[PDB]
């Protein structure tokens, strides 16, 4: 599958994907201002992201660090970010279908589409300014919207026990955000898509 990850906001973002035990493509790629990046993703690829991390630096080994999404001190993620990170999660060929969505849970650092670029399913996004209205709690100082489990690292904002519910942090992501998942029960705001279908993340989509 293709997947065109574009850069339209105003700062640069080092770009990020990954399977969570394994880069996809290559890992990761620093996309300035108007840039973009064409990775390939392996078709069955299974819990897949992709995000954007803000304020990162590196060395000429790919060593650093970035003060949202940082995987590991690596350009190259092989594995998952450090919250606040929008996220851009797919299932590939599943039964015969893709499953996207945009997920808050894990906090949102950078406004974010993803859209399928073939035929016959809708794309989803969540470009409000989830940063510049985030509560005071949940504010993350190295910029961008921790969500409240991260926070408070407790099953009611976890869903790690029993049946959580929303809470007004998760209702605040999902106020901005409807087409995203604000906390790990939300009602599934996941698009079933045709199976080797490609896609476009865009970060700062186009209003």
């Amino acid at each position: 599958a293709t997947f065109e990850i574009v850069n339209r906001c105003s700062y640069t973002v080092w770009a990020a994907a990954s399977k969570g035990d394994a880069a996809l493509d290559a890992g990761g790629r620093q996309l300035n201002s108007g840039e973009s990046w064409t990775i390939n993703v392996e078709p069955g690829t299974n819990g897949g992201k992709i995000w954007a991390r803000t304020d990162c630096y590196f060395d000429d080994s790919g060593s650093g660090i970035c003060k949202t999404g940082d995987c590991g001190g690596l350009l190259r993620c092989k594995r998952f970010g450090r919250p606040p990170t929008t996220l851009a999660e797919f299932s590939l060929n599943q039964y015969g279908k893709d499953y996207i969505d945009i997920s808050n849970i894990k906090g949102f650092n950078v406004p974010m589409d993803f859209s399928p670029t073939t035929r016959g399913c809708r794309g989803v996004r969540c470009a409000a300014d989830i940063v510049g209205q985030c509560p005071a709690k949940l504010k993350a100082p190295g910029g961008g919207c921790n969500d409240a489990c991260t926070v408070f690292q407790t099953s009611e904002y976890c869903c790690t026990t029993g049946k959580c519910g929303p809470t007004e942090y998760s209702r605040f992501f999902k106020r901005l955000c409807p087409d995203a998942f604000s906390y790990v029960l939300d009602k599934p705001t996941t698009v079933t898509c045709p199976g080797s279908s490609n896609y476009r993340v865009t970060f700062c989509p186009t209003a």
